[PDB]
C-alpha cells in the first residue's frame, strides 16, 4: 500500500497545554489533517502512479499535473504537507535557536527579537485562512512570508524552517478571535531543534 | 458623525439557539463584525469624503478607489457589508419562501429541495474562508455562487438574496469541523421574508 498516510502525532495530545488545548490537537490532527490525506488519496485513484511522488514533488509540479486534479492536489497535498510539518515543528520539550540557524536569524533579521516581532505581525495580518512561514532560499537566506489556504512555500522553491497555522480551526476553541494571544503563546512550543534540522537539510 | 456603524443585532443573542450558540453570536457580532467596521473607518480617515459613500458604493468601486486603501476597503467594507447582511438574513421567527422569490426558486432550480441541495453543496465545498450566496441578476435570474474571504457578489453586480458565512469562526465553537451540520441546521433560521424583500428590491 503506497497511499499517503497520516503521520501519528509525535507527542501526547495534551503535551502542548496550556498553549494549545488537547481538544484542538485531537480535532486538528484526527479530523482536519486526516481529511486532507483522505481527499488526496481519493483524487489520486484515477492516476495511481502519482502515489509514487512524494508530497514535495506533487507541490513542486502543480502546474504540470493533469488539469482535472491540479486544484484538488494543491489543496489537499498542501493540507497534508503543511500539517505534517506543523505538528513536527512543535514540541513539549524546551528548545532554543542554535548553530547555523541561530546565526542566520541574527544575520538576516538583526536579532531573534526583531525576527519574532516581524513573524508575529505577518501571522496576525493574514486575512482569511492561511499560514505564516520562516523560509530559506537554496543558499540559506532567511525571510518571512505567508500563504493563503493550504498553499505552500515549497511550490515557490522556498524551504520552510518554521510555520504557523492561522486557520481559525487552529485556535478558535481556546482563543476565539484573539489570534494575537495564540500567536504569542505558540512561541513556547516551537521546536527549534527541528527548525535547525530543516535549515541544515538545504 | 458620518462614520460607518455596527448595526445592533436584530434579536437576542440566544434567539437562534439551538442552531447557533449564544457565545458565537456574541463573538461574531461584537468582535468580528465590530473589527471590520473599526478597520474600515480607520482606513478612511485619510480620505474622509469616502464616509459619504454607502458600503455598496465602496464595494462597486474597489478598482477605482485610491490604490493605497483599495485592498483594506475590499476586506473591511466587505466584512462590514457581509455581516450586516448575514445577521439580517437570520431570524428566530418561522418563515417560508413566498410570492415572487418562491416562484423564481422553482423556476430557476426546479424545486425548493433542489435549490437547497445545491446551496448546501456549494457551502460545503468552499475551501478556506468564504461565503455561499443565492444571488440575482438585475432581471431577477437566480443562481448560487461563492466568494472567498470577505469578497461580495455586489462587486460583480450580482444581488445577494440569502448568504451563509462559512468562515470557521461562524461555526467552530458548536460544530467544530462538522461544517455540514452547521449548514444543514442554518436553514432553520433563514429569514425568508427578508430574502423576499431583498429580491423585490431589484
Ligand atoms: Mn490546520
Ligand atoms: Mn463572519
Amino acid at each position: 500500500n503506497n497511499k499517503f498516510k497520516v503521520k501519528p502525532l509525535p507527542y501526547a495530545y495534551d503535551a502542548l497545554e496550556p498553549y494549545i488545548d488537547k481538544e484542538t490537537m485531537k480535532l486538528h490532527h484526527d479530523k482536519h489533517y486526516q481529511a486532507y490525506v483522505d481527499k488526496l488519496n481519493a483524487a489520486l485513484e484515477k492516476y495511481p502512479e502519482l502515489y509514487n511522488y512524494s508530497l514535495c514533488e506533487l507541490l513542486q509540479n502543480l502546474d504540470s499535473l493533469p488539469k482535472d486534479i491540479a486544484t484538488t492536489v494543491r489543496n489537499n497535498a498542501g493540507g497534508a504537507y503543511n500539517h505534517k510539518f506543523f505538528f513536527d515543528i512543535m514540541t513539549p520539550e524546551k528548545t532554543i535557536p542554535s548553530e547555523s540557524l541561530k546565526e542566520a536569524i541574527d544575520r538576516d533579521f538583526g536579532s531573534f527579537e526583531k525576527f519574532k516581532q516581524e513573524f508575529q505581525k505577518s501571522a496576525l495580518d493574514v486575512f482569511g485562512s492561511g499560514w505564516a512561514w520562516l523560509v530559506a532560499t537554496k543558499d540559506g537566506k532567511l525571510s518571512i512570508m505567508t500563504t493563503p489556504n493550504q498553499d505552500s512555500p515549497v511550490s515557490k522553491n522556498l524551504t520552510p524552517i518554521i510555520g504557523l497555522d492561522v486557520w481559525e480551526h487552529a485556535y478558535y476553541l481556546k482563543y476565539q478571535n484573539r489570534r494575537n494571544e495564540y500567536i504569542d503563546n505558540w512561541f513556547n512550543v516551537v521546536n527549534w531543534n527541528g527548525a535547525l534540522e530543516n535549515y541544515k537539510n538545504l
